[PDB]
């Protein structure tokens, strides 16, 4: 198996969201990834390709026979996912006390949106309302109108099963030490508060407000935000340091005497007026040749469907075809142990072929 | 030190957004982080709490002897993370083979936006920009209105400095086992791909569309959307299972007969029409108190400033008291290797001082 994680083993129990996603990402790296899914479920080959580079077995975790398939793969593995509520895996009888006295070498994965304890420890959510809570939401979106949902990207995957994944690989570094597993306990409340920990760093000193639109980053700075062309269609700016704004500046052929300065935030709404003008006057391809190989930070926004033609995502090979339809290679790549393609979603495998596999 | 990472060893030269946070990680679960700053930057004790769990020391690297101490450094560490354009560090004499003679078994982690290589590979860039090219910014905000930049949480946090961990964390497995350092190339272009690879996949299987405000996840569908409350302020709600949606619909007084289906997406106007009217009736705080403790995924948007008066967040301690104002504590959670609260940034230290504590 092609990557840097190759020979690592992890047990998924399934769920949706985050879980599943770290697993995608440890298999794309070349972990051997068992997922345990109900059989009430997997209506034959998966159609979902967020379930790339694994092997499917089912398993009635209720059941003992079930429970007792399922504590043998754990017995042989080097970590385990799970992203149910807490204490659904205690009372299944495959809580961390549990598995601890079948290896305790395991990398036990907690995924879930609130954390193990707390009020809301128990309350149903969605990425949206993790965010929510922890005053992401509040700032995203423009200051006339209500929060916007940056997609489920911040709680689930960046806030999610990014700081799953952090936890379980610092783990696995501690066990060389060690010689000891132990638990990972990733709250995407949390996990998504480091990912903005800069707007709490900025916030301290006075160089961020809790007014939506109205910041650097928001949309609020008229160099960094999306403009409509001509054609409908629209450009990013993304031109925060002076030089790149005043390389941006000559190429929309605007005099840097008649505007007023970048940062003077009492005159962003002339600014804005000035640049709007100016962007709205020749259509987005126009803009993408002008900028190209400049430090403008101008670039074309493009539609998922006009991806595969750009150029610089080709030539890299971001991404791979599949079932009709591209996807992202894994990421980040590796000089030396480089990952392979992913493999298409398998069709299900019985689970006494994986322990015997596994070298049982 | 406490943490998984205790021991890990980490030299950073100084850069900005992504790498900055990826070392800011390592510290916070106990690495022993080293930044590099040139002189010229560094006045007082640094005010931006990302550079938290570090310790500072300046080198002209275009010297002699600032290269000759920095790769007396690299010698002694595990971890190199580099943030600049590519070919910078080679020009400094610090590249990754520069770096390989005097220790091979380096992890060598270059964060950038567009990769090494390739078109865009020396355009200055930003997230926003980033993001512009994969198809993450055009997804992003209302229908009837231009994209809105998700902050900077999905191109340098969520698909930058994350993805770069995962990386420096895979390698030092990999390591373990061939006894050999590499490169990691982790391109905010394609960490961001991966990120919102669930949208790929609903993309193949016909779920999800280019038209922004149209999705299940993007605020088009109205049991996953912010609405205002009677105050002037917001709930998000997140009720995607019907059993979740339902036990809205009673909280909200209203009769699911009277309504149009749920996933009737050409009747949605109609359904946020109704849910708007109700959820404008009371006042934010009168929503939080009905719904908690259900499973209704009806949750109060707090601005920043309200976060440290929620209860769910004070008792987690998901954050300490700092300088001017809270900060996240580290994120995930071990059970066994905690992590401790971080270390303030502190005064500059000379580079001697950093190798006498390293040995050599
Ligand atoms: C769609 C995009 C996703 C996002 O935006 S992230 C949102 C999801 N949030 C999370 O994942 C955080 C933690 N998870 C949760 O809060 C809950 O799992 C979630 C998503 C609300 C779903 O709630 P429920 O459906 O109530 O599930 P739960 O966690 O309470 O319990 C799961 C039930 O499944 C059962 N189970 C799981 N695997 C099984 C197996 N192989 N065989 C038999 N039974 C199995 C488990 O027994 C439990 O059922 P029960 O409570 O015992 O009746
Ligand atoms: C504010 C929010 C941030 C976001 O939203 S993420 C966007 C940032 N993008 C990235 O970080 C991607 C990769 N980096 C870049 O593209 C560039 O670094 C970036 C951000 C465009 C800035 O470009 P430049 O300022 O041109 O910097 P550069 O990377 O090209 O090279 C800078 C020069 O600094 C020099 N330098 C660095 N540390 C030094 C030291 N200790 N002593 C002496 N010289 C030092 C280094 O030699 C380099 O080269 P040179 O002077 O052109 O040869």
């Amino acid at each position: 198996m092609a990557g840097p994680l190759s020979g690592l083993r992890v047990v998924e129990l399934a769920g949706i969201g985050p879980g599943p996603h770290a697993a995608m990402i440890l298999g794309d790296l070349g972990a051997d990834v068992v997922r345990i899914d109900r059989p009430s479920s997997v209506d034959g080959i998966s159609r979902d390709a967020m379930l790339r580079n694994r092997r499917i077995v089912t398993a009635d975790l209720k059941s003992d026979q079930g429970l007792e398939l399922a504590l043998k793969l754990i017995a042989k593995a080097d970590v385990l996912i799970e992203g149910y509520r807490p204490g659904v895996t205690e009372r299944l009888g495959l809580g961390p006390e549990e598995c601890a006295k079948v290896n305790d070498r395991l990398i036990y994965a907690r995924m879930t949106g609130w954390g193990q304890t707390g009020p809301r420890s128990q309350q149903a959510g969605h990425d949206i309302n993790y965010i929510s809570l922890n005053g992401i939401l509040h700032a995203i979106g423009r200051g006339d109108e209500r929060p916007v949902p940056p997609l489920n990207l911040v709680g689930d995957f960046g806030g999610g099963s990014m700081f799953l994944l952090v936890g379980i690989l610092a783990a696995l570094w501690e066990r060389q030490s060690s010689g000891k597993g132990q638990v990972v306990d990733a709250a995407m409340v949390d996990g998504s508060s480091v990912l903005i920990q800069m707007m709490w760093a900025m916030r301290a000193t006075g160089m961020w407000t809790d007014t939506r639109g109205a910041n650097m980053l928001d949309g609020g700075a008229p160099y960094y935000d999306t403009y409509e062309c001509a054609d409908g269609r629209y450009v990013a700016v993304g031109a925060i340091e002076p030089q790149f704004y005043a390389a941006m500046l000559a190429g929309l052929g605007l005099d840097a005497a008649e505007l007023p300065p970048q940062n003077d935030r009492a005159r962003w709404p002339e600014l804005r007026a000035l640049l709007t003008e100016a962007f709205a006057s020749h259509d987005r391809d126009h803009w993408g040749a002008v900028f190209a190989n400049s430090d403008a930070c101008v670039t074309p926004v493009l539609a998922f469907g006009e991806v595969h033609n750009e150029p610089h995502i080709i030539e890299r090979n971001t991404f791979y075809e599949a079932n009709g339809g591209w996807q992202p290679m894994p990421a980040p790549r590796f000089s030396r142990t480089a990952s392979s393609q992913p493999r298409p979603p398998a069709a299900t495998i019985d689970i006494e072929a994986v322990l015997t596999d596994w070298d049982g």
